[PDB]
């Protein structure tokens, strides 16, 4: 029916159908459009106190809870989707990954290199597409597939 990971859902607040991807946690009103050796992705990471290292260039000791990290991620996604902020700008300012200094760009990678939920979401995104919150042992990610 739909591309890998996508399913129909019902808006609780509006009653309109929408589409949700259970690999990428992307959600959108529009029906999804229409695998490679490598993809290229950027990401914005928000770490939390349960991260496998709760420390970053932004903060020596990351103390925010997982729930607080998710609320930050949710807010960044809202600003990206509304156009108020660009993904690259938010990643440079707020990603707890050292790749923040490269606007979140991780370069290209194959399957079997990244943490699995990140890999699966990255490969389920089409070029240009953005994930919803993706959970790994590092923290919570917004992933943007660029190639
Ligand atoms: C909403 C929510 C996200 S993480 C979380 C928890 N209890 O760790 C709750
Ligand atoms: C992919 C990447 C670019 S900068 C960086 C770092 N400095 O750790 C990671």
């Amino acid at each position: 029916k739909l591309p890998p990971g996508w399913e129909k859902a019902m808006s609780r607040s509006s009653g309109r159908v929408y589409y949700f991807n259970h690999i990428t946690n992307a959600s959108q009103w529009e029906r999804p459009s229409g695998e490679p050796a490598r993809v290229r992705c950027s990401h914005l990471l928000v770490k939390h106190s349960q991260s496998r290292r709760p420390s970053s260039w932004r903060q020596e000791k990351i103390t925010r809870t997982k729930e607080e990290a998710l609320e930050l991620i949710n807010g960044y996604i809202q600003k990206i989707k509304s156009g108020e902020e660009d993904f690259e700008s938010l990643a440079s300012q707020f990603s707890d990954c050292s790749s923040a200094k490269a606007r979140g760009d991780l370069g290209a990678f194959s399957r079997g290199q990244m943490q699995k939920p990140f890999e699966d979401a990255s490969f389920a995104l089409r070029t240009g597409e953005m994930s919803g919150p993706v959970f790994t042992d590092s923290g919570i990610h917004i992933i943007l597939r660029t190639e």
